[PDB]
């Protein structure tokens, strides 16, 4: 799995089930281009997202719509999204996993990258 | 001073110092309007970004350089940048206060929000 | 799995792996009894710690020694360890994974708890 | 004031006020001795809690009572309390600033140390 996202809510401490994102890749002018998108499962994850032979040097953002997913809850939260921006397979493939653990006014992120 | 950005160093066990941050606003036409920018203090802080009369409604987006703040160290991090995208303001004047706690492969960011 | 711990290096973006870590179960006297322990696999997961019959209602502490892994890395961290305390099966069985994302002078820590 | 801790709500966006907090010194016979207490003011911090001359090199903890802050919010929290286990002063004096960010399942702590 080329690119996984993990999703985790740490007010009820569970999977963040149903969590829509989207993926895009910066163009040459600057702009973001779609690249994949998808919702989190019951376990919080998203897989599926690439492939290993469209997912090369560039640099990706992942845009979480964490909003959407507090306001179902009745929570008025303070970020319209979780956003992760950063560069990838600029030494080759790599497989990512992104983690996000999200609260109505904060959210934690992290990165496992393997060869 | 209704918006003050605070970045701490999650490695060294230090506020993040230097460390340049661009904040948009959300135009009319969706495009991202540059607002204010800055580098943070010997505290981690940065303060004076702007005022309560130019602070107005608006969706607002913090891009925190934490790949060159990470570079200078001599790190090779993994994100391009810490953003925190919200709403401001929406109820009325509020003071915010955006702090990120920054790693290599990870950070967390939370705001408090005050009347 | 009634207990599973999951430990990340947000320093390197991996698995924590080989992390050692006591779990303990507060005795009536307020002392802590020894419980459980192991160390983490090569995928940063720490699995086996005890069986569904085994773990009852009680308070729990999961004691991570942190410090010995960043001392094996070369760095000096802040932590003597990271320690996660909880109330465990007051509603009856439930599955715990308690997950830790590492920094020297920073840790984070979460729950997901399933029936 | 060489010890300071600041605690943030991560639900509501606001200091975590009121938050009660205890602090142990490791003794020679590595039991944990009482050091100081207090609970945070309305910006969150608890400030005063020792003095250069009484904070001398040792293993402390500081033991924060999350659980009575989240039971007071109509929230039944994961952990018993949020701790921090450190050395301090080993190479001198220094001031601490311990930071923990709370949710009802997961906290994140830091520290500054600054000579
Ligand atoms: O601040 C944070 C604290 C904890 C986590 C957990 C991440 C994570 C990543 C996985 O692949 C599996 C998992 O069970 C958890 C992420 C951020
Ligand atoms: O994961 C975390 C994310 C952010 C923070 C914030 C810490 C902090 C410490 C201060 O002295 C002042 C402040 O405004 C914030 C702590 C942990
Ligand atoms: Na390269
Ligand atoms: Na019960």
């Amino acid at each position: 799995c080329p690119l996984m996202v993990k999703v985790l809510d740490a007010v009820r401490g569970s999977p963040a089930i149903n969590v829509a994102m989207h993926v895009f890749r910066k163009a040459a002018d600057d702009t973001w281009e779609p690249f994949a998108s998808g919702k989190t499962s019951e376990s919080g994850e998203l897989h599926g997202l690439t492939t290993e032979e469209e997912f090369v040097e560039g640099i990706y953002k992942v845009e979480i719509d964490t909003k959407s997913y507090w306001k179902a809850l009745g929570i008025s939260p303070f970020h319209e999204h979780a956003e992760v921006v950063f560069t990838a397979n600029d030494s080759g493939p790599r497989r990512y996993t992104i983690a996000a653990l999200l609260s109505p006014y904060s959210y934690s992120t992290t990165a496992v990258v393997t060869n």
